[PDB]
């Protein structure tokens, strides 16, 4: 383990798109040799100006490929003249696993309107055989993965310089002890009959709700006792810990009540923290309750991921009693669920 | 089962419809009228927009097909100009016949104003022969389910997740805004007459020197009326900026006095930060001045760096007036210089 | 429904690439119905190994409202004067689908194009003239 | 030439750098096979981000090029990932005109720290004889003309 006086780091940026192309009732291939079936243009968010498409010859490109379905990748739109990429084609069987997954050894050069692919991809008989499982419900399930390389960039770091070294920011390190020791604070803070000691400055700096609460004539006379009963002390301690310190250690065990309290007190960052923590806990059985919580507390990101989840897994949630209470308690939730479900994945019977 | 991101699916759903039609007196109809057969047309499909007609010719329309009986699918008008429909007519098993009956293996594209079908279905005498059991009550029922497979394009879906954003902590910028606003201030710090207002708890948490004076029972008077005279106002503002923000933006231009204030108020991080500023500023003219300042303020890292710099550049440093003044003013400083030049090096032959 | 296309390539002797790549044009149509989008595809060298000393060209249909479109295309090269020379068409009405290319791989000899007395490469610029009729 | 309804003028941008290099007292090259003597870094005004240089080995690179002067073009710095270019080298004579000018037909890809050149550029004794005059006053004048090709762009001009 040597120590280097200066170190370097050159990273060539790799971005990956993936594509899923199914062909229904594929034995009705509809045409003879020379038929090219295109697919829709696809891209990811970055940089979203790289449009790719797949072109399949079910019969074959040429007379050597008669018993060979051929699959090609064609780059339709690219802002630059050259993009180099490496592709991998695969076919899903009835279970769904990869089969005949073959890749490209080379990062081919791509231009506007250039296609690179495998003319010798798969035997026509090996696909057409039902016992191989490669045409489940006559659905040809292609699956493509493309990795584009960009220019690499040089970090060009250098250590063993600037001999005197400053410490890391001590602000949070010391102020985390401030709430814990509860020193030089003035005002009481009652939650469920349990009192804590806090001062107005940090609470007003980190929450507009308390900023509006303390300044409205109560600080002159009733500064000590404030009325809070919507929340419990075991979540309120974490509330004060996040307010004073800026960190949330015990977030997963209380991501519901902390979300409710942050929604109550306009804690934007804490609301996003509870959103991420609870959204990592998404599952089939607890979809109705998290949907209800997100709609109640106006969590935009959480409700977006929740409606995407319920549209993807609506086949197994409706039988649970959460949906059965949800329909009677929140009809608007059912309306929003139907509106989200009837437009994205099965809008107008395609796919059925 | 891998996951991917579009679900293209090319839904190529087919349009099929049910149909009922009965033919009466099929045995002697050729002797009745002949070959030119006209039957009723029907409309089906999307709200009966599509037009179709099914009829059976009992004998060949021309001379060549007199051997094989005609089941021709007449198509006066088609739905779309391109219909690559592999038509598969069927019978709902009036008797047992699902093989040896001519069923289409390859069809033709149907265009507007053109009819397409097949002219050979079964041998005429073989059909007329009742011994094969192909005469159920002298009537045949048609269930023509036309299968157009042309409509396929396309549907699509983006199908993105992107997880959650998770913005960064901003306690530093928030506390800087708190210092700038000065809301609910607990103590008044007066420096050179000018009064700033600050919070007691944050100052005590950051600097032990401020922490101590707010604990020695000097509270009834020194809360609002603490005097701070040995510092400049701008250096006090920069030090309060370090205390509240945790950051020192303007530190590089005022290293020495800010180091002095940091030494006075025991801010170790600010002390080392001003030390770092001073260390990468050394020149032969004022290096002894830096050493004097570092020794005065007990800055050990900067002290060692300046001592080593002077040891490396001693041939030019000794000519400066600052060295000649430290020789008089700070003798043990030059003693440390000699110690770190001799004890920390050598032997060097002689 | 007869389109027309005057598609121009400059500094062609700097063909920039070896055998087996394609310089596409941009999508073009007429005013009506302006939905059938077409594009030429020219390989400066041979598309195939046996063509090689050859200049292949195709017409490709990118966007189509209908399924299959019947059309007859005629390619030409406009010389230094500007007349239609090396003009050869397709007699058959070929069938065009989403992403089909039809044309002539053996369109013109590369040496016959690079001959400077022929005048088929004026100012290192080539002007292909395409006329496609859709029925 | 009839008027087309729609047309497209496709513009493959090219830039050209010209370079003149003068080596005085070249016969005092002072070293054997394997010595490289570089030139100053050079570019044009726009975009001035592609920085070129020449490199010459007086005796040669390889055992095949003992009696061959070897000359290379080296791209010292370039912000883009790759740059495609065609170069042409020439040696000026005593009267100053081009002589033994030889070029490269294929545009080579250039990247950080890559060179491309002619190892068998000119016969060494062909240079060193006085009769051809390609070494006037023991001065060697090289003219390097390089062409960098860029992105093509489509304008899509539509007419009535």
């Amino acid at each position: 383990g040597p120590v280097a006086e200066s170190w370097c780091y050159t990273q060539i940026k790799v971005v990956k798109f993936s594509y899923m192309w199914t062909i229904n009732n594929f034995s009705f291939c509809r045409e003879e040799m020379g038929e090219v079936i295109k697919s829709s243009t696809f891209s990811s968010g970055a940089n979203d100006k790289l449009k790719w498409c797949l072109r399949v010859n079910p019969k074959g490109l040429d007379e050597e490929s008669k018993d060979y379905l051929s699959l090609y990748l064609l780059l339709v739109s690219c802002p630059k003249s050259e993009v180099r990429a490496k592709f991998k084609f695969s076919i899903l069987n009835a279970k769904g696993e990869e089969t005949k997954a073959m890749e490209s050894q080379r990062a081919y050069r791509f231009v506007q309107g250039k296609d690179w692919g495998f003319k010798k991809f798969i035997r026509r008989d090996f696909l057409l055989d039902e016992a191989n499982g490669l045409l489940p419900d006559d659905k040809l399930t292609l699956f493509c993965e493309v990795s584009v390389v960009q220019d690499s960039v040089n970090i060009s770091g250098q250590n063993t310089m600037n001999m005197v070294k400053v410490p890391e920011c001590r602000l949070a390190d010391e102020l985390g002890g401030l709430w814990e020791n509860s020193r030089f604070t003035d005002c009481c803070l009652c939650v469920a009959g349990q009192e804590f000691q806090a001062h107005k400055a940090i609470l007003a700096a980190r929450s507009p709700v308390f900023s509006a609460m303390f300044e409205h004539e109560m600080e002159e006379s009733k500064k000590n006792r404030v009325e809070i009963n919507d929340v419990e002390p075991e979540v309120f301690k974490e509330m004060m810990c996040f307010i004073y310190t800026g960190k949330a250690p015990n977030l997963d065990k209380m991501a519901d009540d902390l979300l409710a309290a942050a929604d109550k007190y306009a804690l934007e960052r804490l609301k996003v923290m509870c959103e991420d923590a609870l959204c990592s806990n998404l599952s089939v059985e607890n979809a109705a309750e998290i949907l209800i919580l997100a709609d109640l507390h106006s969590a935009d990101q959480l409700k977006t991921q929740a409606v995407d989840f319920i549209n993807y897994h609506a086949s197994d949630v409706l039988e649970t009693s959460g949906w059965k209470s949800m329909v009677v308690s929140h009809p608007h939730l059912v309306a929003e669920a139907y509106r989200s479900l009837a437009s994205a994945q099965c809008p107008f019977l395609g796919p059925p």
